[PDB]
């Protein structure tokens, strides 16, 4: 397809290798490309853990409002929001926006725990069909991102099927679902990747992630007005460890998939 031709030429341009799913809901239509190669998640992994506690909600209703202490020793590699809080707590609902919002890791590690490790967010990913997900570590080492490794990846096709379940399908309660979408809207580190190449007049929510090897990702649902929503995987890494972030490449599949 012309869609195709034209993210391959993006990723020539590159250097790396990058993987693209979107899903057109008006039709549910797929445009795919490398979308059924593995990808290092890096911290988009941190929507599956966010949903996972949501879902719990779902039968612990005031599960959200649970405080949980921060400690010194809880800190990790990047924490700007729970480092507000050490020696005090935040609720589970602060730790998910935290994650989501800012990419707080010592956020996703205590959603790691209240799940019982990285193999409950990988079950969560099970319960609702994801076969391809797998989250193997916590935050501080979950992103290295080496070539080949299987762990903590996805596929571009896995994580768009199951984004959309998540924000406009009924994997969770639908006050959980708006709960996310929120979320998601509300990002503060995605300015320059998927939102970058769409209208300006397109309501988006995405996360993103970065990581060894130049890795640099993130996972969008997207609202044009007028028109169906769309959810949008784009992930990207690179063959040298130390490569730098090419937040560029996302926003350039973005603008090449809108315009297709
Ligand atoms: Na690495």
């Amino acid at each position: 397809s012309a869609v195709q031709q034209k993210l391959a030429a993006l990723e020539k341009s590159s250097g790396g290798r990058l993987g693209v799913a979107l899903i057109d809901t008006a039709d549910n239509t797929q445009v795919l490309y490398r979308g059924d190669e593995r990808f290092p998640m890096c911290s988009t992994s941190k929507v599956m853990a966010a949903a996972a506690v949501l879902k719990q909600s779902e039968t612990q209703k005031q599960l959200l409002n649970q405080p949980v202490e921060i400690k010194p020793a809880d800190l990790v590699n990047y924490n700007p929001i729970a480092e507000k809080h050490v020696n005090g707590t935040m609720t589970l609902a602060e730790l998910s926006a935290a994650a989501l919002q800012y990419s707080d890791n010592t956020a996703m590690n205590k959603l790691i725990a209240q799940l019982g490790g990285p193999g409950g967010v990988t079950a969560f990913a099970r319960a609702i069909g994801d076969e391809t997900f797998r989250l193997d570590r916590t935050a501080s080492t979950l992103n290295t991102a080496i070539p080949g490794d299987p762990r903590d990846t996805t596929t571009p096709r896995a994580m768009a099927q199951t984004l959309r379940q998540l924000t406009l399908g009924h994997a969770l309660g639908e006050t959980q679902r708006a709960q996310l979408v929120t979320w998601l809207k509300g990002n503060t580190t995605g300015a320059a990747s998927i939102r970058a190449g769409l209208p300006t007049s397109w309501t988006v929510g995405d996360k993103t992630g970065s990581g060894g090897y130049g890795t640099t990702n993130d996972i969008a649902v997207i609202w044009p007005q007028g028109r169906a929503p769309l959810v949008l995987v784009t992930y990207f890494t690179q063959p040298q460890q130390n490569a730098e972030s090419r937040r560029d490449v996302l926003a350039s599949a973005a603008r090449i998939i809108a315009e297709g």
